[PDB]
C-alpha cells in the first residue's frame, strides 16, 4: 500500500466518532470539592520491559482531568524541544527523576510540583545541591472538553507519583489524557482523544514513547487518513483542516501535545538534543497541522544512558545505517505508534 | 483514498532511477577551471505573479554545482528556522533583500557574500545606518554526488543575481538543486534530486515555496510512497529508511534540506517565526527522516507585509479557521508541492 | 571618585561578617513543622509610587525560607532572561499577573503555583482561553543557609500574594531573601545576603528593581570593593574570588541571582527582551563573577506599557540619547541599589 | 584602592582623545580603488606561547579598514554566546579551523569566506565527508568612523589567513580594529579604538583572549574610570553614557563587540557555552553598556581541549574552586586586560 505499511502494527481505531461537545463555562473549581485523586487505568495496560522506568496516572472524576508521571528513581539526562507557541512548562531541566504530564493548563503545573516535594520526603529531606529530586512538567489547557475548572493540583500529582509502576501504562482516557482532544479548527468537530504509550525493544536497545495529544490539527494513520479530530456531524466525515482553512480564506479573505521519548542508548547532550527534535518534527506526520502558534507542543527526550552505538555507523546495509539519527528514526515509528494509541 | 488526495496535484514523479553514483573524492577543484556562470534553465521553468519577488540560478559545469538565489528588492521581514545538526548559515537576519541557496558546503556561503556585494555596488556603495542590503545564505554539502571540487563562489553568487528575473524559477537540475541528491543510509542507493518550486494565489494571498533537498532521507509523496532516494538498483525498490535502519541495528547492535516561503500576508515576528517552525515541521511528511543531527535543515519564512488577515479567526468552517496557523497550513502543501517537483 | 560616584548614593552597608556557618545539607522537613506564614518586614520598608504594582513577601521561622511575590493585578508584558546553568524556572510567560521568587530551590517552585491557585480563585475559577492568570517562578537554592529543609510551599505562597501591598518591598532578610547567601569558592567564607529592592521615577517614567542575590560570587560596590561575600574570619578581608581560583589552579592544576525589573515605559516584544539582556549583564558589575554554570540566574522585564517614549532618540545630549538602551542603563543603576540594599 | 587592584596589569591608557569624528556617507568603496592587503601591525606586537594557535591580521589603507584571524589548524571545538541585538554572524559551527572579525558591517562576513576558500584550497580541494575546514565570522560596523564604503572583502580574509603567524598579535589599530570605536550616545564624542589581546599562563593552563571593541558604549578600567568613548571635547571629561541617558530623558520625556576566548582546558559542550556566556557578561565591567539592542556582541569560546581539570573541585582554597567557572573567572580577568588594550 504505502512505505510503511510493512512497520504499521494495525492498531485499530475506533471509527465511531466522540466529539467533545460546547464549551460550558460557569463549572465548578477545586474549591467545591474534597477531591479525590482516583488512580487511572485507561481502556487497557500497556506493559513493557525497561527496568529503571515507572509510570503513574492519576485523576479527578470532577473534572475529568488528570496527570501522568514517568518516574525515573536515578534520574535521567533530559533534552527539552519546546516548539509550540503557547507552550506551559516547569523546569524543562537537563537531568531528571520525574517528567510530570497534566491538564488544568498553566495551573496544572502545581502537579509537578506535587511531584518534586514528594520525591523531597522520599529523600527524607537531604538537601545536598548535587542531590535535587528534578521535576520537570508540561501542561495541556483541557477545560474545552469540559463543563469543570478543576485542575490538577499538588494532591493529583503527589497521588500519580505515588501510583507509579514500573513498565505499565494504561491507554486512552487517563491521566494527563483524561479530556484531551483534537481538531480545533471549530469546537464542533473537536473529538476527544486521550493519552498514548508504545514500546520496542532492539536487541538490548529500549524506546518507550508517551504521548497526550491535545492538538489543533488532527490525528492521522500511515496510510494518511484523518482519524480523530474534526469530525463534522452531518457528513460523518473527517476532514483534513487544510481543507477548513482553504474555504474559510476564500470567505473571509476574498480579493497542544506533550510527549516523551524514552530509550537507554547513550547520547551526547548534542546527539540528544537533535534526537528530540527530529523525533519531534516526526510527529507532524501523525498529526496536522502541528508545531502550530496554538499548540505549546513540547517533547521530552531521556536517555538512561546504558548501551553504547558502535563507534562506527556502518553497516551490510549501509556507511550511515548505525547512529543516534538511524535511532531517531526506528524512535520515530514507536512515538507515531503510541500516538495512534491515543487517538484509538 | 487520502485525506489530501483533493488538494493533491498529481506531480508526475518519474519512476527512473537516477543513482548519483559511488563517492569519488580527488577531483578538481575551482583553481583548475576559468569556471564561466551559466544561467540556469532546468527541466521547465515555474512561472508565477507574485509582484517584488525575483529569482535567479546560476551553475558551474565544472562542478556540477550552483547557486539559487531569491531577490526582493524592496526587503523583506524574515524568520528563520535552522533545525538541523548540520545547518550551514549566513547572516540569518530578520530582514532580507537577499536569501542565497547553494552547493559547496561551508564554502558555498561564499555565493551569498558575492550576492552582498553585488547589490551594495547597486546601491552606488550607499553604507548608511538603515542602508544595509541584508543577505542571508545556506548550503548543501553536495560533493558528494560528482567527482570535482568546484564550488559555487563570490563570481556564481554575483551571477545568479544577475540572472535574476520576476517570477521565473528553473525546476530540477539548476542553481544550487543542481546536484542535490537523497537517500543516504548508503551512497550506492543514493539518488539525484534537484530543487523545486511551487506557487498559490488565493484571493490576493500568494504564497511561494522553494526548497533545495538535499536530505539524508528520501522523498515521499502524499500516498505514502517513496518516490526519490534510498533507490536499491537490485531490487528495483526504494523502501523507506527505517527499514533499513531496523536491519542495521539487529545485525550490528544484537543483545539538508534547505528551503523558503515567501508570502505576502503581514505577519507579526512572533507569528512570522512560529508560521516558519510549523511549515518546516510539515516537510517531515514528504521528506523522511527529516530534522536529523546529519542533516543542516533550515528553512526561511519572509513576507512582504502586503495583506493583512482579519482581525478574528473566524469563518463559516469555523471560529478559528482564519489565522496565521490557517496560512501555515496552506502554506505545508504549497511547499510538499515543491518538494514533489524537485524529486520529480 | 569613579566614573558612577554622582550617581550613587552611599548605602551604608554593614562592614561586619555575617557568615551563614558551615553547612549541614539536611534537617526537618515540611511535615515535621505545623508551617505558620509570618508576613515579611525585613530590616526596613521600601516605599514607592508605581500604581500597579503590588509586592508581597512571607516566610516560615522554621527554615527560615520564604517567597516575594511581584503582583500585577491588570497582567503585564514580561521578557525572561534565563542566563545562569541551574535556572530553576515555571511559566516564564510573556505576560505575567505575577511574578514569584522563592527559596527552597526546585521545590519552591510550589509557592508560584499557590499564587496561580489563588489567582484563579480570585477570578472565581474562569477558564476562558484568554482569562488565564499567568504567573512566573523562579527560585534560589538556600538550604546551604540553614540546617532545615524547610521549602516555601503552596501556602506560602498563597500567604505572599494575601500580604501583597501596593508600593512597599521589604529590605533585607524577608521573603525569598531570607536565607540568600554569596561567595562560595567554600561554604566557610559564605555570607548572608537577603533581598533588595531601589525605585526611580524620571518625571513620568518609572523603574522598580528588585533582587535577591543568593550568588556563586560576590557583591561588590560601585568603588569595586567587595561588601559582601567570600569573607575570610581569619584575615578579616573579603578578597576577589578571581584570587582563590587563582591559587587554586596553581596547586591543583601544575604544569544563583533571581531578579525583576519593572517599568512603565512601552516597549516592544524584541525591545523588551534586549532591554532584560542588557539590564541583567549589568549586574555583573556589583556581582562577580556572575552567570555562571553554578549559577540559576534569572532576570524578569516587564512592563505596564503606560508610557511612550518619543518616536525619535534624539535630545541636546545626543542623536542616540532617548531609546529602550538608555532606559536599559538608568534601569541597570536602578537594579544595582537594589543589588546593594541586599547585601548591606 | 579596589578588589581587583592586585590582578591589574597597570595598563597605561592614553588620556589623549582620539574622537573617530561624524559619520559622514556617500564616500568610495572597493570599486574605486585598487585595494591591496596590508598586513597589520599596528601600535605593539603581543607574543604569546600557545601552539597549535595562529593570527593574522590584514588591512586596506583605503577604508581604513581590516580583518583578524585565529587560525587553529587542528579545529577546535566552539560555543557561540550572541547576545547583541544587532548581530551579524556566518557559521557559528561548534567546531572551527578558523575564525574571522573585520569590519565592513555583514559586506565584511566575506572575508571569513575568502578564509574558508583559501583553507580548502590548502586542503588541496579535498572535500571528504569529514574533512571540511570550518570558519566562523562575526563583524562591527566601522562606516561611522570613515569616510569610505570600503569592506572587508574576500582577497583580504585570505591575506589575513596567509600573514596568520604563530604566537603574535598586532595591538591596536589593525584588522578588525582598525576602524572601531566606542561611546555612540552623540557621533561627536565617539572615540577611535583598536583591537586588543591578553595571554596568561597558569601552570600549563593557557588563555589567550582577543577583542574588537566597537561598542555603543564606554570602555571603564577597574578602577571604574571612563578610559575610551563618549569624551565631550569642551569639557575634556568622558561621562560615563548614564548620565547623557539620564538628561535626554528629562528634556525629551517630560510628565558592537565581537570577541574570542581561546583556552586549552578541556570542557564539556555545556561548560564550554556556560563559560562562554560568563566571561561575556563579564565585560559589562570594562563596557558600559554593554549587550544592549544596538550592540551586535558575539563573543566565542574555543578549546583544544588539551588540560583536563581535577575530577573534584576541591583545593585548600575551598571545595569550589577549581573548575570551569574559576576558570571562566580567571579568564574574564584576561578578557579585561584584553579591552584595555583595545583602548589603550
Ligand atoms: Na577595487
Amino acid at each position: 500500500v504505502h512505505a510503511l505499511t510493512d512497520i504499521d502494527g494495525g492498531i485499530a481505531v475506533d471509527p465511531a466518532p466522540r466529539l467533545a461537545g460546547p464549551p460550558v463555562f460557569g463549572g465548578p473549581g477545586n474549591d467545591a470539592f474534597d477531591l479525590a485523586p482516583v488512580r487511572s487505568t485507561g481502556r487497557e495496560m500497556l506493559r513493557f520491559d525497561f527496568p529503571g522506568v515507572s509510570i503513574g496516572a492519576a485523576h479527578y472524576e470532577e473534572g475529568p482531568t488528570g496527570a501522568t508521571v514517568i518516574h525515573i528513581p536515578a534520574g535521567a539526562r533530559t533534552a527539552v524541544d519546546a516548539r509550540g507557541g503557547a507552550v506551559g512548562l516547569s523546569g524543562g531541566y537537563d537531568f531528571n527523576h520525574a517528567i510530570c504530564l497534566a491538564g488544568g493548563a498553566s495551573y496544572g503545573l502545581e502537579a509537578g510540583a506535587g511531584v518534586s516535594g514528594a520525591l523531597l520526603e522520599r529523600l527524607e529531606y537531604r538537601t545536598g545541591f548535587a542531590e535535587a529530586q528534578l521535576v520537570s512538567s508540561a501542561v495541556i489547557y483541557d477545560f474545552s472538553a469540559r463543563s469543570t475548572a478543576v485542575y490538577p493540583d499538588k494532591a493529583l500529582g503527589r497521588a500519580a507519583l505515588e501510583f507509579a509502576v514500573p513498565g505499565e501504562f494504561p491507554q486512552g482516557r487517563a491521566g494527563a489524557g483524561m479530556s484531551a482532544s483534537a481538531g480545533k479548527v471549530d469546537w464542533d468537530r473537536t473529538e476527544i482523544t486521550g493519552q498514548g504509550a508504545a514500546f520496542r525493544r532492539l536487541g538490548d536497545v529500549r524506546i518507550l514513547a508517551v504521548v497526550v495529544p491535545n492538538p489543533v490539527g488532527v490525528i492521522m494513520d500511515r496510510a494518511g487518513t484523518v482519524v480523530r479530530g474534526n469530525y463534522d456531524a452531518q457528513t460523518g466525515v473527517r476532514r483534513h483542516p487544510v481543507f477548513d482553512y482553504q474555504e474559510a480564506f476564500a470567505e473571509q479573505v476574498p480579493p497542544t501535545t506533550i510527549s516523551a521519548i524514552v530509550t537507554n542508548v547513550r547520547m551526547s547532550p548534542v546527539e540528544l538534543n537533535q534526537f528530540a527534535k527530529q523525533v519531534h518534527s516526526s510527529m507532524h506526520r501523525g498529526i496536522q497541522p502541528f508545531h502550530t502558534d496554538m499548540d505549546g507542543d513540547t517533547l521530552f527526550a531521556v536517555t538512561t544512558d546504558e548501551i553504547d552505538l558502535p563507534t562506527t555507523p556502518g553497516s551490510s546495509r549501509g556507511r550511515l545505517s548505525v547512529n543516534a539519527t538511524a535511532l531517531g528514526a526506528i524512535a520515530s515509528e514507536v512515538m507515531w505508534d503510541a500516538v495512534l494509541e491515543a487517538g484509538k
